[PDB]
């Protein structure tokens, strides 16, 4: 019981840059470094942007900042802390029934704003910065306009689904697939984010 360990913190290893001409993923911490920043929690690298790429010692996914909170998904993060300059940081929101968790948006970062103009055709940002047209077919669901394998959507949970203007409509959570070809998607409607707040 003395020779016991603890599940390290979630570490920011990069970001999906969207603030210019094109969308592209940037790496900020290697694998050997992330394996350490998760064991300590002391993350010195400053934060920029809205969509961050996060990793645990065994998995990797995304996290989106909205209304001043860095949201992600529970099945990737769990109750883990996040590495901040001032050590680990406890989540200020945890709802397993929704598969949702959140930390205070670190400084130096920007937080999207919920879309209030009614989203019709959404755009899903993937782990590899790809922007995939989604046709909102529900309140938390959206069919894909172009079919592609599930393998290109794995590790994208916690990412954003965006208005044509760029506001946030939800948080990619699960995928609807048949025969290995993803046909639709589901997300956490940003209104439920507000309700949790
Ligand atoms: C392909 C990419 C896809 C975005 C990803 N999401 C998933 O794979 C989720 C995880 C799990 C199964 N998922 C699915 O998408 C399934 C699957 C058949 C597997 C495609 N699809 C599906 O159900 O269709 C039905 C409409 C949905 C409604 C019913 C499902 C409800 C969703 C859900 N809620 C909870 C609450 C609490 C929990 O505690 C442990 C756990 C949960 N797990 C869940 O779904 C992803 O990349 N993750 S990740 O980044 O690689 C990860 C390593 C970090
Ligand atoms: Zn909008």
């Amino acid at each position: 019981m003395a020779s016991m360990k603890k599940k390290g913190s979630v570490v920011i290893v990069g970001r999906i840059n969207l603030s210019g001409d094109t969308a592209y993923a940037q790496q900020t911490r290697g694998e050997e470094g992330c394996q350490e920043t998760s064991q300590t929690g002391r993350d010195k690298n400053q934060v920029e942007g809205e969509v961050q790429i996060v990793s645990t010692a065994t998995q990797t996914f995304l996290a989106t900042s909205i209304n001043g909170v860095l949201w992600t998904v529970y099945h990737g993060a769990g109750t883990r802390t996040i590495a901040s300059p001032k050590g680990p940081v406890t989540q200020m929101y945890t709802n397993v029934d929704k598969d949702l968790v959140g930390w205070q948006a670190p400084q130096g970062s920007r937080s999207l704003t919920p879309c209030t103009c009614g989203s019709s055709d959404l755009y899903l940002v993937t782990r590899h910065a790809d922007v995939i047209p989604v046709r909102r077919r529900g309140d938390s669901t959206g069919s894909l306009l172009s079919p592609r394998p599930l393998s290109y959507l794995k590790g994208s949970s916690g990412g954003p689904l965006l208005c044509p203007a760029g506001h946030a409509v939800g948080i990619f959570r699960a995928a609807v697939s048949t025969r290995g070809v993803a046909k639709a998607v589901q997300f956490i409607p940003v209104e439920s984010l507000e309700t949790t707040m």
